[PDB]
């Protein structure tokens, strides 16, 4: 008596990143045995439980919402976070940081924008905040952005961050920075983070994760622009609406070509919300773009899988 | 012998605007008789076919992509469209304008961002597209940026707009622009625009639109930043996966109380994608956090709903 569980049927090119605000481009595997993989965007169990730092809203990732005050002698701005609805925001709340907070360190480029509620006045200055800075305290309730001016915003006046892309310091190794599978420290260096959403593997023999890969946009240098989500948003949104049960520890998928009527691969759903395949090496999936993934049965962590 | 009709279970807050990348914040219906209401994004009928420029992913809505030309004397730059999958765009496709393409005249402020594909540096600038200007020829295959840059971008290499939000001229009456209701010339100002999704309107006496409101973040000056689209991004989704035949022109939706178990309200969805409801009058509607619609029987145009 369980209600029957489900993927969406849109395609992979027709899905959006879960771990910033940009559309899927392919499926990548990889080995991962030597890093911890422990996003806390795009966290999601099967049966719709949202995990770590994961909200709804496709465009809500890697965004900051509160007010700001300016550091004099620079163009450095402090934002007292509010909460995703613009509320208060609350520390204890038993989450890692805010909903949508970035969940690696880098350097994201946006705009910060800011209306006085008084007459409808606005501004926006391009700004970029570095997650794996010192002021960079998401979790405590402030974070740190450069911006392009020294006097334009105002105090006490709501003002959001818009993300759209990654930069990097073009005197140092090239692609060095973003690193996508370092979490920030969301109360700051000295302190541990807090409510994580598990780190997650392969434990079958000859398995790789199965990232769900878009590239970032890059803004100044030569930023790593690889962006690997663990589920795309749309599914994250479609788990927490249907919120079938979980009948096991794993779901076979298989990935099915309807220009064929064949079965490219098969692949593991695992309850707690990730991907595996059967293959070893790095690949760039090669797939039909009319491609989609159709949930056939309910497996365990013992299945055997076919060959990717 | 029909696939039985459905909507999305989440709530106004936990979705997106089909109209601009940005969360929705609430409901309002007012009168739109005295102006033609004609968007081309966040346009889809309820057995899941997408007309206008609509596309499916809640972040491409109001981006361009291709590469770009200086002008010299000054710091803008033409753009040369390329599809929205970044290959060459055809002008001949039976659509209004490019996918995604923004469907109202006003001063779209956000990122330019480029990638050199031989060495991966990048760059992003500042930039702003006005979609009322006589160089705004998106269906012909280009548009014209304003950036903060006079040389800093290459030629021939894959360049993206990312928006965040729109500005006015300070010195001209406030909130004059944008103007959300006013579509572009998408082929210039001598040419009409053509396969454009239909003007809609409510036909039964005392009935509104309904419209799902965002505020768009102001970049300069003192725009209109009321945003309302006709259908959320997420029942786009929906209805393009779910495919369920319309069975009458009018399905009738019920906006239901999980606090009180009571509805709150009724209203018209009709096939052709739009919500109706019956109000005279400009009202931001008041509804709970938790509230959701309800797909409860089909009807017809000559239904007449309990006043809001
Ligand atoms: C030394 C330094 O960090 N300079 C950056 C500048 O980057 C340098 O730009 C050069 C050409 O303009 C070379 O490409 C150097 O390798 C590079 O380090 C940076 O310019 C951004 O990124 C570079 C790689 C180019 O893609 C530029 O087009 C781009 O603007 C600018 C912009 O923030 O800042 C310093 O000047
Ligand atoms: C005359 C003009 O168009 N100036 C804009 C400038 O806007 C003026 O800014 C004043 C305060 O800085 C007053 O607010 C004027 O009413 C306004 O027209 C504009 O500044 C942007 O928008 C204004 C309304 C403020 O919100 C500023 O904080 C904001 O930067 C700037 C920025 O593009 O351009 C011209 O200088």
């Amino acid at each position: 008596g369980s209600k029957p569980f489900t993927v969406p049927i849109l395609t992979v090119e027709e899905m959006t990143n879960s771990r910033f605000p940009i559309p899927l481009e392919k499926l990548f595997t990889g080995p991962s045995g030597a890093f911890v993989v422990q996003p806390q965007n795009g966290r999601c169990t099967t049966d719709g439980v949202l995990l770590g730092t994961t909200q709804l809203s496709p465009v809500n990732i890697c965004t900051f919402r509160g007010d700001v005050t300016h550091i004099a002698g620079s163009r450095n701005y402090t934002m007292n976070l509010a909460s995703l609805n613009w509320n208060n925001y609350d520390p204890t709340e038993e989450i890692p940081a805010p909903l949508g907070t970035p969940d690696f360190v880098g350097k994201i480029q946006g705009l910060l924008t800011q209306t006085t509620k008084g007459d409808g006045s606005t501004r926006g200055h391009k700004a970029t905040v570095y997650t794996g800075s010192a002021p960079f305290t998401p979790k405590l309730g402030s974070v740190q952005f450069s911006t392009d001016t020294e006097n334009d915003f105002e105090t006490h006046q709501n003002t959001k961050f818009t993300p759209v892309g990654v930069i990097q310091d073009g005197s140092t190794t090239h692609r060095n920075e973003p690193q996508q599978w370092v979490l920030p420290s969301y109360s700051g260096r000295n302190v541990h983070n807090v409510h994580l959403a598990p780190a997650v593997a392969p434990t079958f023999p000859g398995e790789q994760l199965l990232f769900f890969r878009s590239t970032m946009p890059g803004c100044s240098g030569y930023p790593n622009m690889d962006l690997d989500c663990l589920l795309p948003q749309e599914w994250v949104q479609h788990f927490y609406q249907e919120a079938a049960p979980a009948q096991s520890d794993v779901a076979l998928l298989r990935f099915v070509n309807p220009d064929t009527g064949r079965v490219l691969f098969e692949c593991k759903l695992h309850k707690s919300g990730y991907v595996t395949v059967a293959h070893t090496g790095q690949h760039d999936l090669v797939i039909p773009p009319n491609g989609y993934f159709r949930f056939d049965s309910w497996v365990n962590q013992f299945y055997t899988l076919a060959p990717m």
